[PDB]
C-alpha cells in the first residue's frame, strides 16, 4: 500500500500535466474522461494520503500543467516541486486589481485599434490579453532581482499592445503619422507599481519571417551583457540582462531556427544566462490545426532538447499566469537557463481580413463564439470568490471605459497636430606576443613553428594572410576595441592557419596570444578584449547571432567565419532579411563582418563559391561593403577602416583557402606601416619596379586569387603588351579610382573581365551590365573571360577544373 | 521502508540509469561513475536478481531513455523487452558481426593505402556501423518489408556502398569525389534467412543534415506507390527511411527538428526513421561542449517522444541488438527510433589535421585504441566463445577480403498537346457541386462551387480555377498529383477551397477526387493528395523535392505563403532543386508555386526575388515563369505534367491579380490553344488593333501588363504595344523574335518592371536580350523601380506614388 503512494506521486509529477485544466477552450472532449477510498485517512515527513492527493492535484491537476521531471538536473526538479508542491498565498486585492487594470489597458487597446483604424483584424490580441500582464510580471520580476534591462523579441501580435503597456511608449509616438511600425524598435523604462525598482525595456526590430528574430535577440543580449561586466565574459554571475522571446504555436514547433537557438543557451560563447520564453497558444496556425502543424503532444516539446522546464498554463487565469511568469524568472535567476511558458488562449477573429474561420474551424469557432474575453471572466471571478464588491467591479468597467477613452482622445489631439597604417613597434608587439607564453606552458610541436614563423614576420616581413588577419585585430584591441571572432572552428582555422587560441599539449589549457594586447606596456588596460570561439554547427542561428551582437554593441569590432562561404545558403534569411536590407527598413544598423572562404581549386561545388553574384545582387548603395582581396596588407587595411571607419555598416569577405600559403602572396612591413587600404590595385612592376604601362594594349580587369596565375603567366611569356589589375572593393564600386588607374593604360586596345567564376556567378552578372554604364569611356565594349554558365558553382571534378583554369588562362592571353 | 526503497531504486535505474552506463569506449569522462541482497521482495524475486536485472539492461554498454515517453503502452513495451534475460547470440551470428568488422576494416586500410586524399572519409573507429546497419536492413527483411532507404553525410560512405548496398568494387572504384554524393540501388539477401529486401542510398550535398527531409519524401513517395502506409490500403510502411549523422551536425542543424515535427504529421508521416548518429565525440576541431547545450546530441528527438538508445560503438553485440529492437518498436508503433553509437575518429578529420593541436587530451587516449575488430576478436576469446584456430581463421578472413579488394581494383584499372474537351472542363465544373448525402457546406464556399459549374460551361474562368481544371484534367488522364504548403488547401487568399469543410460535422470533402474515377465508375489510376503543411520551408520544400525524386511520374507541386518565405528553403533550392541534375544525374519535376507582386504589403509580402531563381538557372536547368492569365497558367502546369521532362518548374503567382476581371479566360483558350512563352495584345491577334502605328515597344512580365493595357486604352495610344514574357527561363529565342519583327515601325524598346533595378528580371534580360537578339534589342533600356536594399518600401504610400511614377515614364 505504500509503495502504491510513492507511485502515485511519481503519477501526478510526470503526467499530471496531461489531466490539467489548460484549454480555455475545452475542445477535446476525452482529455478528462479518460490504494483505496478507506486508505485516505491513513498517514504515509509524515501526512495522509487525502493530504497528499490534494497537494498533487492543486499542483499539477489546476489550471497549470508543469513539466520538469525530464530535466536531469536533479536539484533543479527538487526547487520546482517545493516551489509547486505548497499552499500558495492568495494575491492581495491590490494586486488583483491591479491584474485586472492591466487587462483592462490590454482590452480597451485592441477595442480602440480595432474600431478606429482599417486592416488592424491580423495584428488581434483578443483572445490572448492575458499575456499582457503575464509580461508585465516577468518585467517587474526582474526588477524585483534588481537586474538592469529586458529585450523583448515577438511576433506582430499584440505588438503595439506590448509598445503602449510593456514598453511604454506613449500613443503620440506609437500612432504618428499612421505597417513598419510592426517591426520597428523601441526603447522604454518600467518602473514597478508595488516596488521601488526601475528597469530598462526594449524591443528588437524584425522581419515578418516567423522565430528568424530569435538569435539575433540573444546575441543583442550578449553584446549588452558583454558592455555591462554581466554572465560569462562578467565580473558578476547575474546574467542582469534578459531576454523575453514571445512566439506562436505553429512557429515555435515548425521552425528549425527555434532549435538552433536553443542549442546556444549554455554555450560559452552564446549563453545569455537563460531565456524566458512565452509562447502565445491560440491553438491555430492562420487556417491550420495543430495536428497539421506538429508531431508532439505540446508545441513546446522542442525545448526538452535543453531541458529546459515547461509550464503550460490556463490564459483565461490571469493570476496562474502572472505566478508562472514570477516562478519562470527565479528559476532562470537561480540556474542561468531557459524557461517555457505556454500560455493556452484563442485567436476571437479571423487570421486577416478575408477570413472567416469558420470555413476552415467550424467547431472551434462555434465555441470561440460563445466565449466572453478574460477580462469580463476574471471580473466575473473576483466577484464569486468574494474578492471584489459590485462597486469596485463597476469602478474597473469605469477603468477600462477611461482608459478606451484616453486612446481615442490622446490620439484624436494627435491627428489635429582615418589612418589605418600602424607603427612597426606594433607589428613587432603582436609578434612579440605569439612568444609571451604562461609559465610551464606546453606548446604542440606542429604549434611552435607558426608562433616563431610569426615573431619572424613581424620584424622581418613577408607577412602572410591569416597573421596580416592577427595583426588586424590585436592593433584594434591595443587601441581599446572590443573583438569577437567566432565560426565553425574560428579558434585553429579550417585551413590550420589561424591559432587565435593555441592548446597546453598535457593539460588542454587554452591561451589566446591576441589577449596580451589588451594591457598597455605599463601594465594598465587598453579597454580591448578578444572574444575567439568555436561555433555550434550552425549558419542560421550563428549569422543572426553576431548580427545580434553588432546590434548591441556598435562599437565591437564582430566578424562571423563560415567553414566555406558555400554553407552560408544555410543563413539566407539573416542574409535577406537583416544584414542586406535592416538599415533601409528599420532604421538599424550592423557593423557585422562575414568572412567566406571563397575559390575555384578542384575540391567541387560546395568548397567553391560564397556565391559572390547573390551578395552583389542584394547591394544597393550604402548597404554593405563587398571585397574580395589579393595581398594580406590590403586585407589588414580593410579590417582597420571598417572597425575605425565610424560608419554601421556590414562588411561582406570573400577569403582565401590554397592563396592563404601562396609565397607570392605575402605583404612587406611598409604596406602596414606606411599605405592604407586600396580599393584597386596595379601590378607592383609598373608601381615600384621597371615596367612601361604605355606598351600595354590590352587591360584584364579581375579579383581574388586568378590574379596570381595571371601574372605567373604573363612573366613566363614575358607579356609587355598585357596588364592586370584588380578590383579589391567590389561594391561600393571604386569608379573614381577605377577611371584614374585605367587612364594610366593610354594605348588599350581591348578591355577584359577575367573570373574563375561561371558566366552566371561571381562579378560578371552585375560588372557586365554596371560598368558600361558607370564609366561608358573605359568599359564600353567591355568582354568576359570566365567558365561557362553552370547552375552548379564549379564541377565535381578537380580534373574538369583544371582543364577549366588552364583554359581561362590561356584565352586570357591568347 | 525496505519494500518501498526498492520501488524507488526500480524507477531511479529506469529514469537515470542512461547516466551511469558503459557507453564511451574511450572512457574520457573520468567522473561519470549488503544484506537485504538475498531477501525476496514482491512475483517474488530476490534484490540481487532484481538490482543485477536492472544493471544489465540500464547500465551495461547501452543507455536507454525511454521515461520522456507519454504512451504508456510505448514505455511497456521497452521495459519488457530491455528487463529480461536475453539469449546469447550463437557462435554463427557472431563469426558472421565478425565478418562485417573483418570486411569494413579491410576496406578502410585498402582505401587509406591505396589512393590519396580520402582521409576525411574515414570510418576507423567507427566500424561497430556496418554490422548495426546490417542489423536494420535484416530486421526489416524479416519483417518482409520492401525496401530500406538510406540517407547520409560521407563518412565511411563507400564502406556502407560495398558492405550494405552490395555495390561491387567495379563500379565503385570506376573511373576514380562525386562518388561520395552519388545515389545507388542494390538487394540484400538475408544470410539466416530466405528473405531479400530492396536496399537504396539517396544523393545529396555536402550541407549536412539538408538531406533529411529529403530522403522522407523520397520514402513517402515509394510508400504511395506500393499503396503502402498513409495513404496506403496497409499499415506495414514497408520502405523504411534509415538516416545517419553526425553528433555535431545532429545537434546543431534546424533542419532535423524541422524533419522530426514531420514524423507524425498525415502528409509527411513515413510510419517512423531508423536514426543512427555516427557519434565520435567530435566535430572537426570542436568539442560537444562547444557543439550542444545538453546531455546528448540526439536530445532534440525528445521533441517527438522518440526512444533513444545510446550504445558502446566498441560492443558490436549490443549495437546489432539495439538495432533489430529499434526496426521492431518502428514496426509497432509507426514512430522514429534514434541510436546514438558512441565511438571514436581514429585519425584526422582531414589531409592537414594533427587532431592533438587541438584535442590532445582524447587522441592521446584514441592512440592507445586497439579497433573494433580486434577487441571483438579477442573478446570472444576471452568469453571462451571461439577457439586459438576460429580467431586465427577471422583473421585469414581479414587477409583474404584485404586482397579482393587490391585485386578486384588492380584487374579494373587494367580494362505534346495540353488542350482539353469542353466536356472535361464541365466535369470538372460539375465535380464541386458533387456533395456528398447530408454535406454542409459553409455559406461562403458555396457560391464559390457554384461559379465553378458557371465558369465551365460559360467562361470567364479565373487563375484559380484554372488551376484547378489542369490539375483535375491531370488526374482524369490517370496522374497522381501532390498539393502542398501553407494552408494549401483553401488558399492564403481564400481563392483554392481544394478541400471544404462541413459547416456542422467537420468533414473534409475533395472535389478534385471525383476526377480519379472514370464516367463508367473504373478507377483512373489518378489520386488528388492535398495537405496543408507544417509552418516549415526548408523541411517542405526538401519533402516535395524528395517526392518527385520517389514518383518521377507524380505531378508534384509546393507552394509558398508568399514567395517571401522561400529563401527559408534557400539549401534546398540552391544544393538540390537548381542543381542535382548536372551534380548527380538526379532528376526532379517539383514545381515551386511563389506568390509574387508589388501591391504595397511590405517588403515581405512582395517577391519570391525572380532575380536570384535567374541567377541559378543554366539551360536546362529549370523552368521559370510568371503567367499573366488563367489560360496560360493552366496550358504551364499541363505541359509540365505530360512533356516527359524531369525538370524543376518555379512559378510566380498572382494575390490581388486572383480577382483581376480582366484576368480571366474563354473556354476556347483551353479547348483550342496551348501554352504561349510570349503573349501580344488580344487587340493584334484577334481585334482590329495595327502593328504597323507602333513605335514604342514595351516588354513587361505579370500583373503590371493590365495596368499598361488601362493606360493605353485610356489614352488611345496605338503607338505602343505592350508584350509579355510569360517563360522568363529558358529565354523563348525564337517567338520573341517573331513576335518583335511584326512591328516594323518600332523605334524604341522598354522592359518594363514593378521590381527595383537591382531585382526581377533586368538584372538578366538587361544582359542576355541584347546579346542572344542583338538586331532586336540592342539599345533596350529600362523602366522600373529604383535599385534597393529591399524588395520593396514599407509603406504602402510610397508604393502608390512608384507604380504611377512607372506607367507615367512608360506612357512619356
Ligand atoms: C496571410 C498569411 O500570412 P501573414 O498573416 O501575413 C504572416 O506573414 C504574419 C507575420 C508578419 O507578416 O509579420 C504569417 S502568420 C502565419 C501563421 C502563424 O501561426 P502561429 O505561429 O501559430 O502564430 P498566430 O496563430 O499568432 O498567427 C504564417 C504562416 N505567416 C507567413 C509566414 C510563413 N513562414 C514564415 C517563416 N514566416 C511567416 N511570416
Ligand atoms: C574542412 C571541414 O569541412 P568538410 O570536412 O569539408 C565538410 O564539408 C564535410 C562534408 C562534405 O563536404 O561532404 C563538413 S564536416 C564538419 C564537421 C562535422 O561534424 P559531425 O557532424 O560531428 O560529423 P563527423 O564527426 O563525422 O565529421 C563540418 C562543419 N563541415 C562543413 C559544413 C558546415 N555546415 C554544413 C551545413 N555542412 C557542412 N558540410
Ligand atoms: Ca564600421
Ligand atoms: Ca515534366
Ligand atoms: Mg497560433
Ligand atoms: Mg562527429
Amino acid at each position: 500500500k505504500n509503495a502504491r503512494v510513492i507511485e502515485l506521486i511519481a503519477a501526478y509529477r510526470n503526467r499530471g500535466h496531461l489531466m490539467a485544466d489548460i484549454d480555455p477552450l475545452r475542445l477535446d472532449n476525452t482529455r478528462f474522461r479518460s490504494l483505496t477510498l478507506w486508505d485516505l485517512d491513513r498517514e504515509f515527513q509524515r501526512k495522509k494520503l487525502r493530504d497528499i492527493l490534494s497537494v498533487l492535484r492543486d499542483a499539477y491537476c489546476r489550471h497549470v500543467g508543469v513539466e520538469y521531471t525530464h530535466i536531469l538536473e536533479p536539484e533543479q526538479q527538487r526547487w520546482i516541486q517545493e516551489r509547486v508542491e505548497t499552499k500558495h498565498d492568495k494575491p492581495t486585492v491590490a494586486e488583483q486589481k491591479y491584474i485586472l487594470s492591466k487587462l483592462n489597458a490590454a482590452e480597451a487597446f485592441e477595442t480602440f485599434l480595432q474600431t478606429k483604424y482599417v486592416g488592424q483584424k491580423r495584428f488581434s490580441l483578443e483572445g490572448a490579453e492575458t499575456v499582457i500582464p503575464m509580461m508585465d510580471a516577468v518585467i517587474d520580476q526582474c526588477a524585483e532581482h534588481g537586474l538592469d534591462e529586458v529585450v523583448i523579441a515577438m511576433p506582430h501580435r499584440g505588438r503595439l499592445n506590448v509598445l503602449a503597456n510593456i514598453v511604454g511608449k506613449p500613443y503620440s509616438q506609437i500612432f504618428s503619422e499612421f505597417d513598419v511600425k510592426y517591426h520597428l524598435g523601441a526603447t522604454g523604462t518600467y518602473i514597478q507599481m508595488f516596488g521601488d525598482n526601475d528597469i530598462e525595456v526594449s524591443l528588437t526590430a524584425n522581419p515578418s519571417h516567423l522565430e528568424a528574430v530569435d538569435p539575433v535577440l540573444e546575441g543583442l543580449v550578449r553584446a549588452k551583457q558583454d558592455l555591462l561586466d554581466t554572465g560569462e565574459e562578467g565580473s558578476d554571475n547575474r546574467f542582469s540582462v534578459v531576454p523575453l522571446m514571445l512566439h506562436g504555436d505553429a512557429a515555435f514547433a515548425g521552425q528549425g531556427v527555434v532549435a538552433e537557438t536553443l542549442n546556444l543557451a549554455l554555450l560559452r560563447g552564446y549563453r545569455t544566462g537563460g531565456t524566458i520564453h512565452i509562447v502565445v497558444n491560440n491553438q491555430i496556425g492562420f487556417t491550420t490545426a495543430p495536428t497539421d502543424s506538429r508531431s508532439s503532444e505540446y508545441c513546446t516539446d522542442v525545448a526538452k532538447m535543453i531541458g529546459a522546464p515547461i509550464f503550460h498554463v490556463n490564459g483565461d487565469d490571469p493570476e496562474a499566469c502572472a505566478w508562472v511568469a514570477r516562478l519562470a524568472v527565479d528559476f532562470r535567476q537561480a540556474f542561468k537557463k531557459d524557461v517555457v511558458i505556454d500560455m493556452l488562449c484563442y485567436r476571437r477573429r479571423g487570421h486577416n481580413e478575408g477570413d472567416d474561420p469558420s470555413m476552415t474551424q467550424p467547431y472551434m469557432y462555434d465555441v470561440i463564439d460563445t466565449k466572453r474575453g478574460s477580462r469580463k471572466a476574471y471580473t466575473e471571478a473576483l466577484i464569486g470568490r468574494g474578492d471584489i464588491s459590485m462597486k469596485e467591479a463597476e469602478d474597473a468597467l469605469r477603468d477600462y471605459q477611461g482608459q478606451l477613452e484616453r486612446v481615442f482622445n490622446e490620439v484624436r489631439e494627435l491627428e489635429k497636430h582615418l589612418a589605418t597604417a600602424v607603427d612597426k613597434a606594433m607589428l613587432q608587439r603582436i609578434g612579440d606576443a605569439h612568444l609571451a607564453l604562461p609559465e610551464g606552458f606546453t606548446v604542440h610541436p606542429r604549434v611552435r613553428p607558426v608562433l616563431e614563423k610569426r615573431r619572424e614576420m613581424a620584424y622581418e616581413g613577408r607577412i602572410d594572410w591569416a597573421f596580416a588577419e592577427l595583426l588586424a585585430l590585436g592593433s584594434l584591441i591595443a587601441e581599446g576595441k572590443l573583438v569577437r571572432l567566432s565560426g565553425q572552428d574560428t579558434q585553429r582555422g579550417t585551413f590550420t592557419q589561424r591559432h587565435a587560441v593555441i592548446v597546453d599539449r598535457k593539460t588542454g589549457e587554452e591561451f589566446t596570444p591576441l589577449q596580451l594586447l589588451a594591457t598597455n606596456p605599463d601594465g594598465t588596460p587598453t579597454g580591448g578584449k578578444f572574444l575567439v570561439y568555436n561555433s555550434a554547427l550552425s549558419e542560421f542561428a550563428a549569422v543572426g547571432f553576431e548580427y545580434g551582437y553588432s546590434v548591441g554593441n556598435p562599437d565591437a569590432m564582430v566578424l562571423w567565419e563560415a567553414q566555406f562561404g558555400d554553407f552560408v545558403n544555410g543563413a539566407q534569411s539573416i542574409i535577406d532579411e537583416f544584414i542586406s536590407s535592416g538599415e533601409a527598413k528599420w532604421g538599424q544598423l550592423s557593423d557585422v563582418v562575414l568572412l567566406l572562404p571563397h575559390g575555384h581549386e578542384g575540391q567541387g561545388p560546395d568548397h567553391t563559391s560564397g556565391r559572390i553574384e547573390r551578395f552583389l545582387q542584394l547591394w544597393a548603395e550604402g548597404s554593405m561593403t563587398i571585397a574580395m582581396p589579393s595581398t594580406p596588407a590590403n586585407y589588414f587595411h580593410l579590417l582597420r577602416r571598417h572597425g575605425k571607419d565610424g560608419i554601421q555598416r556590414p562588411l561582406i569577405v570573400f577569403t582565401p583557402k590554397s592563396m592563404l600559403r601562396n609565397k607570392a602572396a605575402v605583404s612587406d612591413i611598409r604596406d602596414f606601416t606606411e599605405s592604407k587600404f586600396r580599393s584597386v590595385l596595379e601590378e607592383p612592376m609598373y608601381t615600384d619596379g621597371e615596367g612601361d604601362r604605355n606598351k600595354v594594349t590590352r587591360l584584364l580587369l579581375t579579383s581574388g586569387k586568378i590574379y596570381y596565375e595571371l601574372a605567373a603567366r604573363k612573366a613566363k611569356e614575358n607579356r609587355e603588351d598585357v596588364a592586370i589589375v584588380r578590383i579589391e572593393q567590389l561594391a561600393p564600386l571604386p569608379r573614381r579610382r577605377l577611371a584614374e588607374t585605367l587612364d594610366r593604360y593610354p594605348n588599350v586596345k581591348e578591355k577584359f573581365w577575367v573570373q574563375e567564376e561561371p558566366a552566371n556567378q561571381g562579378a560578371w552578372p552585375s560588372f557586365g551590365l554596371t560598368l558600361p554604364e558607370i564609366l561608358p569611356d573605359h568599359f564600353t565594349g567591355l568582354k568576359r573571360i570566365s567558365r561557362r554558365a553552370m547552375s552548379a558553382p564549379s564541377s565535381g571534378s578537380s580534373k574538369v577544373h583544371a582543364v577549366e583554369q588552364q583554359e581561362i588562362l590561356d584565352t586570357a592571353f591568347g
